[PDB]
């Protein structure tokens, strides 16, 4: 599969994120290697171009395709080069030509990123091309960091070793500045694609889900590939989610079993606003409720009244409860219970009936977990339903999020699944009844915890908050740092405290605050356990683009990491300015 591809491509550098060993880094090249070019061909490339082509709704011509698969070729050539070099010097460093040689290969393969890079973005297919233009983009950037890593050993001068890192520095914003861009136009073009609106957003919402796999997740760890700000192993969350297809039936395409595309409203904004559920802190899938009812239009079988979900925020007990629909009505009811659980699956049932009126119906869910212990748990619920098997639609989660359990599944592993259920959304329906629930997911690499690892950076994302000010801090969308980010208005704090955070740690920990932030003004920012507060100047403008910085409190005297942390800013000496948090990244300090 290309989308469990992209999982495995993504999980590798976060697992390796920081890393720079020459021995490491020759097993994640040689790793990678692989997953990009298995048996040396370019066919995981070709379904990067096949899938976005049909996400977006744009073909490539074969002029632009051929050119790209052939640089591709000549790059997979130059690193396996590369890392064959790479691997020769390390086995005996003292050797002078070896350094020469694995030197030359370096430069002579990272002048192909220069020169390939623009086939990557051809005029007129920057879009159907994006996720081709990304992952390589991720290759050239973590290619740089060699230079900081390895430059001197292999003879290369201070200042060449300094061009590589700014060219990097470079790369990295232009190499993300394009992949936002264009994700934004794809999503852009699927709104204002013709058609019945129901259908139109789910193909808006599977670009988003797919491209934020295949392209948004590799975009956090550009920043980290700078070897001077992560000098040692980084450890990383995705906090964003992301909606599966919606739960209803399709493909069965008979008057009385239609597609569920023509209930859903006839606006776009509707139907995103009541799937989609505003940015906040992350939350964690702790129950699920639902109210169903029988009807007897002809055939009988069940339809959800409403549903109900219960979230906590991290390290935190206080329940976050929504509801959809009603009770009223219903004779059917079930709970699953998922505190504790990693919902790494699910299977659903699908149905609808238009007659008199026009019915949509999950009769059946079924819900596979995994809990701390390593324990496999299963729980569904099964409602009358006679509509003949082959007018319905089974699902697997698994067949859009695909999983690779091992014969005895760990709670935790990546390597085995990606994602975990987080959220039951519905969509919004202009007709009938029944509810056409859509299931929302987030990643794997969140942990409960919020672990500090020593001998580690842990960079651990604003929103892994559990509470904010009542009022001058909202949460808001970002593409590019992997999840959402917090917006400060200094004017609009009702008090200098912007959020609390919950830590975990065995021993005392000696650490610097280091924040990753944006602010359109200067100003004073400080973190518990810090005894000095830092003052911070601008990024950039009021209106134009977020640029981020970075801000470290703890460099006058380290700090003790509180359990319960708080991040303030100091009203009385910070300009009337927005400031942006993104991530908090505690630095262990020897």
């Amino acid at each position: 599969s290309m989308i469990f591809s992209s999982i495995s491509i993504i999980r590798t550098f976060m697992g390796f994120a920081g890393h720079g060993t020459a021995g490491g880094i020759i097993g994640l090249f040689t790793e990678v290697l692989r997953l990009l070019w298995p048996n040396k061909q370019n066919d995981l490339w070709e379904s990067f171009m096949n899938e976005v082509e049909a996400l977006i709704n744009q073909e490539i011509t074969e002029a632009v395709v051929s050119k790209a698969l052939s640089e591709l070729e000549g790059l997979r050539n130059a690193l396996e080069g590369y890392t064959s070099a790479l691997e020769a010097w390390q086995n005996n460093r003292s050797d002078k030509l070896k350094q020469l040689l694995v030197y030359e290969r370096f430069v002579s393969t990272e002048n192909l990123f220069k020169f390939a890079m623009p086939s990557f973005r051809s005029v007129g297919f920057e879009g159907p091309l994006l996720t081709v233009y990304a992952q390589a983009a991720n290759l050239h950037l973590f290619l740089l960091k060699n230079a900081e890593l390895f430059g001197a050993e292999w003879g290369m001068q201070q200042y060449e070793i300094d061009l590589f890192y700014n060219e990097q520095k470079g790369y990295v914003e232009e190499y993300t500045d394009h992949c936002v861009k264009w994700y934004k136009e794809g999503l852009n073009k699927l709104k204002n694609a013709s058609g019945v609106k129901g259908k139109v957003w789910e193909n808006y919402n599977r670009f988003r889900r797919e491209m934020t796999i295949m392209v948004l997740d590799l975009l956090p760890l550009f920043p980290i590939y700078d070897a001077r700000t992560y000098p040692m192993e980084t450890v990383t969350e995705l906090t964003r989610q992301i909606f599966t297809d919606p739960i209803g039936l399709t493909g069965i395409n008979e008057t009385k079993y239609p597609d569920w595309y023509g209930a859903a409203s006839s606006e776009f904004v509707l139907i995103e606003n009541r799937a989609i559920p505003k940015p906040g802190l992350f939350q964690w899938l702790t129950k699920i409720n639902v109210r169903a009812r029988v009807v007897e239009p002809n055939d009988r079988f069940a339809i959800w009244t409403g549903h109900s979900v219960v979230t906590q925020y991290t390290k935190s007990t206080t329940e976050n409860t929504f509801n959809y629909g009603t009770s009223s009505g219903s004779t059917l009811s079930h709970t699953f219970d998922l505190l504790s659980k990693d919902i790494y699956q699910t299977y659903s049932i699908a149905a609808a009936n238009k007659s008199a009126t026009w019915y949509q119906a999950v009769p059946l869910l079924r819900l596979y977990g995994i809990n701390s212990s390593n324990v496999l748990s299963e729980d569904a619920f099964s409602f009358s339903n006679n509509i003949p098997s082959s007018k319905c639609k089974s699902t697997y989660s698994s067949d859009q999020l695909p999983i690779e359990l091992l014969d005895e599944p760990i709670y935790g592993d990546l390597e085995e699944y990606g994602h975990r259920l987080s959220y039951v959304s519905e969509i919004f329906k202009e007709t009938g009844s029944g509810t056409i629930p859509v299931l929302g997911w987030t990643h794997v690499s969140v942990r409960p915890d919020n672990k500090l690892y020593p001998d580690k950076i842990t960079q651990i994302p604003a929103v892994k908050a559990f509470e904010t000010n009542t009022a001058g801090v909202e949460i808001i969308d970002s593409a590019s740092t992997g999840g959402p980010i917090l917006k400060i208005v200094n004017n609009n704090l009702p008090s200098n405290q912007v959020f609390r955070m919950r830590l975990s740690f065995s021993e005392p920990q000696k650490i610097k605050v280091r924040v990753r932030y944006a602010a359109t003004g200067d100003g004073v920012m400080s973190f518990s356990g810090i005894a000095h507060d830092e003052y911070f100047t601008a990024t950039m403008k009021e209106g134009e683009a977020l640029k981020y910085s970075y801000l470290t409190m703890g460099n006058d005297y380290a700090g003790t990491a509180a359990e319960l942390s708080m991040l303030y800013i100091i009203k009385a000496n910070t300009s009337n300015c927005t400031i942006y948090i993104d991530k908090i990244e505690f630095i262990p300090v020897v």
